[PDB]
């Protein structure tokens, strides 16, 4: 069985060769990424002389046609003045290729799970969260003009990238199951250790559902863990439950899913179901955040910028992101506006 005349797997991927060139102007140099969605190359570009990642999509319709849509809210969001803009991945051009769609993008460095793993989960300190959060947040708040209204679905630590590695400037990539403000097709959304209740619950969704990933990862990039780390959905909804409590009463009427995690009383009231789990609103983000007690384990005392004042002004973004109502989720531009980042 040959595929695409040899230059395919039976995965529909395109095999990669080093040193390989294409169209008398990339030289590929190796594979540096895997995903779903195909592979992605670090390549040079003979013609405008630089480095250049790209993704070389599967040689299959459906993800063929999962990459146009990626292709077409790039050229999108490319096309608006902004310097917010400049958060997110930008996409140089892109063409066939022995029948591969490929991406050209311009080149990244690590991406924050790695160096998450540079510091054995043990995390960053709380200045260099701020940073990357403020930057996250104006990604969001760019995301979220008009025009666009885009929604990530699926921001995790694996799709912010530093640009260059001392640096700590980020770009946000793969927008491979990005929509806009729509209609409630898909319901199995986002990375489980981000997915925000109203996901789980089965409910309608739109933006909002960003700023509960941002905070999950937040508190992740200082403590170096995942905030809530379940094995299943309802392990997940009872791990978010063990630290904001019951969702409010109103919200869970409305959840067509709510009776998978939860149970109505004679009388009105929710419950968690049958089946180690701490008493609901018992694991205090207070407490894992370190507030009082130096940082998480204490690995922080002493450490300029880490106070129980900041520690406190930190706390506060957090829960306000991490809110069971999407409604009253705080949202981009007032989340820039709070004391955290206040210089
Ligand atoms: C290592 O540098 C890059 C630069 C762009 C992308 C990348 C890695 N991974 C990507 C993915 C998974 N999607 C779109 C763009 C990129």
């Amino acid at each position: 069985k040959v595929y695409n005349d040899g230059y395919d797997d039976d995965n529909y991927d395109y095999i990669v060769k080093n040193g390989e060139k294409w169209m008398d102007r990339y030289e590929i140099d190796s594979l540096i990424g895997k995903g779903s969605f195909g592979q992605v190359v670090k390549a040079y570009d003979r013609v405008e002389q630089e480095w250049v990642a790209i993704k070389i999509i599967k040689n299959k319709k459906a993800f063929l046609n999962q990459a146009q849509i990626e292709v077409r809210l790039l050229e999108l969001m490319n096309k608006h003045d902004t310097e917010m803009k400049y958060y997110i991945v930008h996409l140089k051009r892109h063409f066939m290729f022995r029948n591969h769609l490929c991406l050209v993008f311009e080149m990244l460095s690590y991406n924050l799970y790695d160096l998450l793993r540079n510091t054995n989960f043990r995390g960053v300190s709380l200045n260099l969260t701020r940073k990357f959060a403020q930057q996250m947040c104006t990604a969001l708040l760019f995301l979220a003009t008009p025009e666009l209204s885009i929604i990530h679905c699926d921001l995790k630590p694996e799709n912010i990238l530093l640009c260059n590695p001392k640096r700590s400037a980020i770009k946000i990539v793969d927008f491979g199951s990005s929509c806009q403000l729509g209609q409630r097709i898909y319901q199995y959304i986002q990375s489980r250790f981000y997915r925000s209740p109203e996901v789980l619950l089965g409910m309608p969704y739109d933006l909002a559902i960003d700023m509960w990933s941002l905070g999950c990862i937040l508190v992740e990039m200082h403590t170096g863990e995942p905030l809530f780390s379940g094995a299943n959905e309802v392990d997940q909804m009872n791990k978010i439950v063990e630290v904001l409590g019951i969702p409010p009463a109103h919200i869970l009427d409305q959840a067509p899913k709510a009776r998978k995690f939860f149970e109505k009383l004679p009388d009105g009231t929710w419950n968690l179901k049958k089946t180690e789990y701490k008493p609901p609103g018992t694991r205090k983000l207070h407490n894992i955040l370190g507030v009082e007690t130096g940082g998480p384990g204490g690995r922080r005392a002493g450490e300029s910028g880490h106070t129980v004042a900041d520690y406190l002004k930190f706390k506060d973004l957090i829960l306000r992101m991490l809110d069971y109502d999407p409604k009253t989720r705080i949202q981009p531009y007032y989340a820039l506006q709070h004391s955290f980042f206040k210089k």
